[PDB]
């Protein structure tokens, strides 16, 4: 019951106790693991409020003060009175940190208590989410030197008057079906893109189209909004050591910044809550650029590098990968954008759990999302044994809004 | 009850039904995920359900499922188990089991290969001089001068647990690991407490960086005996790179011959203690891991250093520039000697294969995603972009505690 982890490089061993505070459920059983899997009333809302205000007044040392009684009083007349509550400001800024401190699949948590919270809940329309996106953008891009933000609009009430951002991500590249067969542009964004067009987006359809920002307040039907170019910092791809790369006419955007996921604190849920903090080189080198659904660029620069590749074992996409890696990092760095190599922010999450481990009882890790997409067993998060659990405030999934959306 | 894996780079969709028939535990719960986590004397009364359980499933698989040849083989193992409070697996059913332990080995990307494997059955071994035999067979009959074999030696089951046979050694061929009084460290560093105990048991060790560790073999419950494999049948390869002629004097080699011999297999509730198992290599195992983890050989400052990449921070991915040469040259070397040896790419591929085909005609193949997305290049295999269901089914290999920690010294 309570539980041992061991890095086998090091063999240090940590126990974890705090994964007894653990509620939502991982979706493996005794029988069967379901680890590499991507996607696993009044009555109900009071112990959450409880729950979380009794972890806010410890964590502020006033545990069973008359303050934190007062407080969980306050809150369940509320809660009867009107079947919701709402969060005192300091309540909304520790519970979106500590979101993003249970977040078991970021590697970037050691980052977690330096986080610029805008409180958006005093939004009413989709121009009003559209003003406070752009001053998050803005903010959380400040010329290249990147700070970490959340956003967070109206809370859910009835679930028929959700505020959503359509986009997965605020900054995403539009994709199109060519009549040749082929993609242009992201393939991941076919499907948005189609939507957007359908909405009455006038397309460039071009290879890196920044991508409209379609927003839903109050349930009301999305409306599109372009998010100033200006305000969209983007790093043109090239090679320290290969004059080529450049030809490539490969570029990315700087902010990494999610917007479709749920933020729940005390119970309540913030439907529309984009987050962004700064990329980990991998990323973009590895997944955007090489998964063969993405960008798929791994024959065309082999090529270019003149490698054999006639035979896997001559591993020609391993020396392509590193090179292309080799370029995204040199360039942000050149422009000097924020970013980090997977080497150093592994190394920065072993330090963050040690931190964890020591002052919290442990920390909810997702190793499959932790090691980074190549060189795994370089990076220290490889040899690092990482218990799994959900604890909340907690950033979830939820259900894409045009499956949802009553137009 | 149907679980559905999704690829994410292909959209494809499998459903599994296997899943049903996993007994094990696996460590998770609703409540926590141990998917990362390494290591998460039977009565009667427990071994007849196990047995009758894998007899059925053998009689299934060579269609004679309720057939009298099946109920007079229930009949007959009831009878032994009652009688002498164990049972003897005929010959077709041992071949079977390991075969089948195999297919059912969730961290193993090579089962494509399951169903091709030489069984030998050392079941009539008595002594450690015995065991050294039987070793020495399997590592001639699976080198097979370079042109690998999968290969299974089996020695007698467990009775009472204080008769155990045991291979001491974790792998048939590994190189000696010492600790200098300055704390560094000659050979491999994982083999450090093993090569201390062999010396101990009086083996003159050479003390060099690539010395092949003798076997330490456990027979009966005695003590267990030092035995040198003979050199001419340790079959090595010289790793040398096909540009960079300066490699080769880095002076760095390894063994063809990958074989596990510190696992337990068990087949209708028996327990087979010492059963050394073997295949072909996948390049990353030496390249990486072997080579590359900071606590083995780590030879990644060294390579670099020769390569001349900027050292001086990380973002300038020198250590992943030289991973991918030093593997470059692992596969180089084994195929220019003619050795069997799979890169990752063609390994991966081929295990996509092997689990689709599983899915359709056997209703699913546990994998541990853990441990089958190689040590490097992870997203450019498909495994990485494949979603795994990992359950225990049995016949199966499983971990038992090192026989130094649990041993009872004769003297
Ligand atoms: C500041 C530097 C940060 C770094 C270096 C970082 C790094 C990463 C990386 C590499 C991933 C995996 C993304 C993927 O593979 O799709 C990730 C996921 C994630 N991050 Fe962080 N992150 C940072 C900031 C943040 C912030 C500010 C938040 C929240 C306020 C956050 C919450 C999350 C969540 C919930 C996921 C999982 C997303 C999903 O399931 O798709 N991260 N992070
Ligand atoms: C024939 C070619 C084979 C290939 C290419 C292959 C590949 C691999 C690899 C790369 C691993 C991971 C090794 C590690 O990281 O320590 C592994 C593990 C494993 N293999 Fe296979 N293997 C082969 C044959 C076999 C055979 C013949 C058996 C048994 C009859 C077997 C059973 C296992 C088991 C039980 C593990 C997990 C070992 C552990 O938990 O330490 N494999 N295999
Ligand atoms: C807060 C944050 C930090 C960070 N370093 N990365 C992210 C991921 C952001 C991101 C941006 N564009 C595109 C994607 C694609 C993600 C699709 N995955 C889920 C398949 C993801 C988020
Ligand atoms: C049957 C088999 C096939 C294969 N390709 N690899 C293996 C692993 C072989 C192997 C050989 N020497 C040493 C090791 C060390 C493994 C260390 N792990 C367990 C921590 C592993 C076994
Ligand atoms: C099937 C598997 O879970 C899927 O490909 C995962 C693996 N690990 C990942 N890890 C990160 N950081 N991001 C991802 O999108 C994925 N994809
Ligand atoms: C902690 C973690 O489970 C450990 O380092 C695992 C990861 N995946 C692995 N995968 C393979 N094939 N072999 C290994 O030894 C490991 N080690
Ligand atoms: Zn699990």
């Amino acid at each position: 019951r309570f539980l041992k982890v061991k890095n086998w490089e090091t063999d240090v061993v940590l126990t974890d106790t705090l994964h007894l505070k653990s509620t939502l459920e991982t979706g493996c059983t005794e029988h069967i693991c379901m680890g590499s899997i991507m996607l696993p009333t009044k009555d109900q809302l009071f112990p959450l409020a409880k729950e979380f205000l009794d972890q806010y007044y410890s964590s502020i040392k006033r545990f069973g003060s008359k303050a934190h009684m007062d407080r969980l009083e306050e809150v369940n007349k509320e809660i009867e009175s009107t079947s919701t509550y709402q969060l005192k400001d300091t309540e909304l800024i520790y519970g979106a940190k500590h979101a993003w401190r249970n977040a078991s699949r970021c590697v970037g948590r050691i980052q977690w208590s330096k986080l610029q919270v805008f409180d958006a809940r005093d939004c009413t329309t989709a121009h009003g989410m559209f003003n406070y996106i752009c001053n998050h953008v803005k903010y959380a891009t400040n010329k290249g030197n990147l700070r970490s933000a959340i956003t967070i609009f109206p809370q859910r009430t009835d679930g028929k008057h959700d505020f959503r951002v359509w986009n997965s991500q605020l900054i995403r590249y539009a994709g199109y079906k060519q009549p040749d067969g082929s993609t242009l542009g992201d393939p991941a964004n076919v499907q948005f893109t189609e939507i957007c067009i359908q909405q009455g987006w006038k397309a460039p359809r071009g290879r890196f189209d920044v991508l409209p920002l379609l927003l839903q307040a109050n349930g009301n039907d999305p409306e599109l909004f372009q998010i100033p170019p200006e305000l969209v910092l983007e790093v043109p791809i090239r090679h320290p050591k290969f004059d080529w790369f450049k030809d490539l006419g490969l570029k990315w955007y700087g902010l990494p910044a999610v917007s479709n996921m749920l933020l729940e604190i005390g119970g309540l849920e913030f439907s529309a809550c984009p987050f962004s903090g700064w990329y980990m080189g991998t990323e973009i080198g590895v997944r955007d650029y090489c998964d063969n659904s993405r960008y798929n660029i791994l024959e065309e620069v082999a090529k270019k590098m003149d490698l054999d590749m006639r035979k896997t074992s001559s591993l020609w996409k391993d020396q392509a990968l590193v090179e292309i890696n080799i370029a995204v990092l040199y360039s942000f760095q050149s422009d000097k954008v924020t970013i980090v190599d997977h080497h150093s922010a592994t190394e920065s999450f072993i330090k963050h759990m040690e931190n964890e481990y020591r002052c919290r009882g442990g920390c909810p890790a997702d190793w499959v999302w932790i090691v980074p997409p190549m060189s795994g067993s370089i990076t220290p998060v490889f040899h690092q044994e990482m218990l799994n659990y959900r604890l909340t405030p907690s950033f979830e999934y939820q259900p894409d809004p045009w499956n949802t959306h009553v137009w």
